[PDB]
């Protein structure tokens, strides 16, 4: 029986979450539900983002799966952003974010990639101070974080068939931060001799993957760089309705998609739930339910192949209506 | 006559910004040539990658048409990047980026738009600091550096039929650094009533970027962010090749391809010219010369279009080969 | 009436402010007494060491008096220290701290110097990072608080018969941030000719203090050098049972003794007044009631001259006796 | 022979070091000297305050006897501080700073304490930054740093007869850097049972060492406290003129007076070097020469109690006149 963390959170994540759910309900498999609270909602309702009830539930669980958290963009007494505490205090210092061509029309083919972002440090240990007029943050590289996001993607690497790793960074600029970050990488490297190992220059990298996404099978990067390479890359295979990832640690998982509440589609009844559901079948993959996971998969490519389909892929399809398509495919396999 | 600053710096730089001095002797204009040195090569044989008597040439001229400088991955003593110690130096607050649909075949159509990139802080103060194994490095924004940047954008933006400007930002997790970004540019666009102001997570605005570039106009943003989106748009409509870009203060300018010296291709005489001659027809537009900078662009248009074209536009021609049609073509008009 | 907020706070502060009090209520002046409440035992009661009641409650008086608050040696969830607080949130960016020899056993003789303090930043900006087993802190300097507290010690020289000041300062080891409080002192110092300006390195400064203190009319410092300055100077005419302060904004202002709650003595019945008592006359005199404050002062020099004594001073009075002498004394002027 | 390397650096110490080495050669021991040169003349001599020379020199000696340098007070291109720069790239991480009554007429009797000062971090780890009207400094406390300048501390006080530690600190205002640093030394403590431990605030640590210093037997804190304090306890014993110190790493120790250049009495002749030569005692100690360091401070004491005394001891005598007495009463034990 696998005790399952659902967490909805803001916006789409209403609509999406509970899509996955359904898909997972249907493969069969022993499934137990734990439904916990984040984001700015729960921050109305009970005082914080992240009640502490919501972080031993999700360690109570094998795995959690998250829909998405609206953040403000600026201070707000109180309040901080919901995913990116968890990140940090659960340590899931791992955000594994894979973009594969799906035959959709707005999609590129040949392409099958893995970003691995750093995801407890760098911009993103939001450390900020004004004085005056001028406002200093933090951006933190240490050679800890570097060696565990390094090896996690040299394991990833050396586990998929073209064992090709870029280093995604901006070391040129900024030699003690960024070029910590290369080298201990490079230096971790060292023990997966199977891995071809190359260094980007993350602007550069960008404009590859605009144009040549095909040539990368894994790119790990720092985090705030992974964040925008991550979208990017959700572009060129259908966009952020399709885009999963898995925030992994040591001890705990919590599987979300890449996208956010996308505000300005709550309530329409249209949200894309691919790309929670496909998170929903790496978190299958992380508990050691391979064939489920394919098969959830497959369930997707299916629909996606041949209808119904949702706005963003050029259809007319309801939420509603394209999970129940995935569902009876999934049950048909 | 006009006096224009030339500096090749490293690699394919000493391919491109001969060609566009090749280009600009046959636009038939007075122009008298300053040749000043920048750069790794320049530091190995002067112990600094910008001598002060480069500074003396460049302010001892109209313009400055720069080629590109390597930098190392590793802090080397004494060594600072040209480019950078330049924008610095010289104040150049404004890194005009504009990416727009070419005729070739790496080109999606329908692309014109303009990056505005605060070209002074954020991550590019370079205040790193190393203690024992955990690095830091300063992102520092300020109100005056904001309040310039948004006003150039606003104006460029006032000054093109769209009346379009789009704020790139990460807000929602720094809010007192991107947040002041944000904040004053909002504030000043209150003396653009004429311009439709819009902001936009900067992951957001990558993945809109690949999926519909067609729907910005112009985008301002801050240094880091404004580098990574300006490669990625680059890739958009043709690649590297073709993006030009100035550096633009209150009383000088320096004008330079997007790209780096490209040591994959220095020395081998294909480097795409495109870039560095887009460049000099945005150093002519500078300085008044509007007619004779439209024509430099059609000039190359003809060219791109009808071919000869190097290899990273899919041709075989060198170099001076494109340049001699560039300049066959500019003679016809 | 004037309006007088008291803040007894922790330990000691329970004990010298009643007393303190009690001394006012003998000038004959009419006085309306406003209670509110701060410190570590308000934080206990209320969840937070300065409710927003006492803001208030300090904004509708003519001034405060303070007894001093208790502060932990660590981070305790929902306390921030609340002097400290109550500094940077009312701008009182004066620290003024006067020590002049008294006729105790205690204290050198010839001795008649302030201290002013720069009380809103520094190392008191109090924004401290940890990474790992790193931890770093902002000392900051800006050029505004440097003028304010420079124009702040440079009017109160003006108005001493010495007309000295000496900066006391490590612009020696901290060149941008010791260096800009030095110059802007020295800078607003040209708008007072009649003040002899000097500058001390602050270790000599320590020492000359120690050897000859006699020399020194009026010393301006910055946050944490001044706080350490003042405990030294105390120690020379007679100690912390004597020294007053005020902390001075240009809307209003708090006086307290420079001693904190002395938990070592606190409930004993035995610690000194005198602080807490000449802090009330530099209150009087802030208040315009210039000849009240000397009649308090000279009150409490005839009974330090003839006893009784705290035992701080040698002597074996309680708190209560040595009060109601200087109100005895005090009657009898 | 013991090698022992002499720098003279700037001001007085042209006379006070000459003078130790007077004495030091009447110790009878076998000695050779090594001169090399550092400080503010030696950067306009040789575009350097610390030739590579003069370190190569410091580490071909069993020890160093250092002068003292003089520094400005804002920015010199090129200009590091001598003794700080040695400080760090030789890590002494260890100051020590003894304290003891002598018997001459500015001496505060019965006083016997050591305070050790972290050498290496805190605000001198030069790491300052200046954005329009703002500067910052790091100031940096370790984990790694804060053992071992607690061990050296905790080995000293166990040496000792009192046993006895105060650790002055201000972890009350900056808990994370000040308290790491307290909390570690207390770590550090449940090795060295013998030792009774007490922690102080740093401004009350400065008033009671005005008050009672007898109550003292070491006192350990971070960089600049210390070198507060030390000035401090230097006023208490008769002054500057008499303070020695040891800057002690794991493999070499440069041993240096406490007081600095003193421009002032630069020239006269007069200054009075028994703070040189009680260092030079220190360093014989270290090189294992206990007995000749007892007999030269046996000697010191001798002249200063029976004359003839320099003027900042209230006496008329010369340095050279000063230092034959000290040779006299040596040469005589
Ligand atoms: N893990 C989390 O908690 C995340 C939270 N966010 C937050 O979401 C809020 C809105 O962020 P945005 O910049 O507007 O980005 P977004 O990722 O929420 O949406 C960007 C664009 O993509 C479209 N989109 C996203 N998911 C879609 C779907 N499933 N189906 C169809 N269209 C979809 C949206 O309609 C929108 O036009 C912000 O507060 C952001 O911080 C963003 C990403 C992740
Ligand atoms: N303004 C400047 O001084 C700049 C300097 N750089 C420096 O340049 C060096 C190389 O950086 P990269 O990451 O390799 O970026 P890059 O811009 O030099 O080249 C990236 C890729 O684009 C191709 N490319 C660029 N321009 C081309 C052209 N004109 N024609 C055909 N192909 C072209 C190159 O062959 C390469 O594969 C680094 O040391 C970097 O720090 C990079 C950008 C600007
Ligand atoms: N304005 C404020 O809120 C202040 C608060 N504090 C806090 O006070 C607490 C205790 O601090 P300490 O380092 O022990 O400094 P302290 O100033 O409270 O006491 C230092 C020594 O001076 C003696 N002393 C102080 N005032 C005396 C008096 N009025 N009569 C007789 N003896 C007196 C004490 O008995 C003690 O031995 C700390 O948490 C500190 O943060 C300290 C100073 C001011
Ligand atoms: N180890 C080093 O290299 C040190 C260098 N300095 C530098 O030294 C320079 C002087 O700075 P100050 O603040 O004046 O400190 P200082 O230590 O040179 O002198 C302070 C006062 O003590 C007196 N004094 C010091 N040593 C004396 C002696 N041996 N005999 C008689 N009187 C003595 C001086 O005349 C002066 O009035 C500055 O440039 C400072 O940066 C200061 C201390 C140590
Ligand atoms: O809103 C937030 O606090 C986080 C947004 C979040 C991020 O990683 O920055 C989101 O953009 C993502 O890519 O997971
Ligand atoms: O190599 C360097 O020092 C500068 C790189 C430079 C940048 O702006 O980051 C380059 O990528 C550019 O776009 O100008
Ligand atoms: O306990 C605190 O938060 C501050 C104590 C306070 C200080 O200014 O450091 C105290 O020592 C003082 O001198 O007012
Ligand atoms: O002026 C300098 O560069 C060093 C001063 C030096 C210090 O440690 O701060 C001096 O005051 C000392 O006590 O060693
Ligand atoms: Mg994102
Ligand atoms: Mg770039
Ligand atoms: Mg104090
Ligand atoms: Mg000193």
């Amino acid at each position: 029986a696998y005790r399952i963390c659902l967490i909805e959170g803001d916006g789409i994540g209403h609509e999406v979450i509970p899509a996955a759910r359904r898909v997972l309900e249907a493969t069969g498999l022993p499934l137990e539900f734990v439904e916990a609270e984040a984001g700015w909602e729960t921050f109305e309702r009970r005082g914080t983002s992240v009640p502490e009830e919501t972080v031993e539930k999700i360690l109570s669980c094998h795995a959690t799966l998250f829909g998405a958290a609206t953040s403000p963009t600026r201070k707000v007494p109180g309040f901080f952003g919901a995913i990116r505490y968890l990140r940090r205090r659960l340590d899931l210092y791992a955000n594994v974010r894979p973009a594969k061509s799906r035959p959709v029309p707005g999609s590129r083919p040949g392409v099958d990639l893995v970003i691995v972002r750093e995801n407890t440090e760098g911009l993103y240990v939001e450390q900020e101070r004004r004085y005056l007029d001028v406002a200093i943050a933090d951006a933190v590289i240490s050679k800890k974080a570097s060696e565990r996001i390094g090896r996690a993607a040299l394991r990833i690497a050396e586990g998929r068939p073209r064992k090709t790793l870029h280093i995604a960074h901006k070391a040129n600029v900024l030699p003690l931060t960024q070029g910590l970050f290369l080298d201990t990488v490079k230096e971790v490297a060292k023990d997966f001799p199977l891995v071809n190992v190359q260094d980007i220059i993350v602007d550069n990298c960008a404009m590859q993957l605009v144009m040549r996404p095909e040539r990368f099978d894994v790119i790990v990067t720092t985090n705030l760089l992974g964040d925008i390479l991550s979208d990017l890359a959700a572009g060129l295979v259908g966009g952020l309705g399709l885009a999963p990832s898995g925030n992994i640690g040591d001890t705990t998982a919590v599987f979300e998609p890449v996208h956010g509440s996308a505000p300005d589609i709550a309530g329409k009844g249209i949200a894309n739930p691919t790309a929670a559901i496909l998170s929903a079948a790496m978190m299958l993959d992380y508990l050691g339910e391979k064939e489920a996971a394919k098969r959830v998969e497959k369930a997707v490519d299916l629909v996606l192949e041949r209808g119904p389909r949702t706005p963003d892929l050029g259809g007319d399809a309801t939420t509603e209506a394209f999970t129940e398509a995935v569902v009876e495919a999934l049950k048909s396999l």
